[PDB]
């Protein structure tokens, strides 16, 4: 796959932000970009699995999951979910599971880290919220642009040479 970042930058410099999150890189595509859905919850994945349950294309679901690292909010199973969806790709502020399993499939994934253990889901959370992580602000609705270079956030969808 190609970079896609770098051109852009220079092509809308005005018009897209840097979203600086120290995230890592788990998936087969390295590159994906979308309409942002938002989830914010907090060791309970259960938002996690109902968005992900509903049409995805041409979407990136970003989750705040307050940056914790103790339990995975997502697994392979729910990145199954995710591409059967039509998902472009997910963003989790906190951590997943499953990672090899993750390095073969269809799906751009970032991440802070990786945690083991699953978490009890009791329906708690919050969909297409606006998120703040890293004191950087997240809004459902934005467009946003992934690769190995970094993510980039626009308020208009841009176009992507490809």
């Amino acid at each position: 796959m190609r970079d896609i970042t770098p051109d852009l930058c220079d092509k809308y410099e005005s018009q897209v932000t840097l979203l600086n999150l120290p995230l890592q890189n788990f998936g087969q595509r390295s590159a994906f970009w979308g309409e942002i859905v938002t989830v914010r919850c907090y060791h309970d994945n259960s938002k996690v699995r109902d968005v992900l349950s509903q049409n995805g294309k041409g979407k990136v679901l970003v989750v705040d999951g307050h940056g914790s690292c103790h339990k995975a909010l997502m697994g392979d199973q729910l990145a199954i979910l995710a591409i059967k969806n039509d998902w472009e790709g997910v963003i989790i502020y906190g951590a997943v599971r499953d990672v090899v399993a993750m390095s073969e499939m269809d799906l751009g994934i970032k991440a802070l880290g990786t945690s083991p253990f699953k978490t009890e889901k009791r329906g708690a959370g919050q969909v297409n919220v606006t998120l703040t992580m890293q004191n950087q602000i997240v809004e459902p609705g934005d467009y946003l642009y992934a690769d190995w270079n970094g993510i980039l956030m626009s308020e208009t969808a841009l176009d992507v040479a490809e």
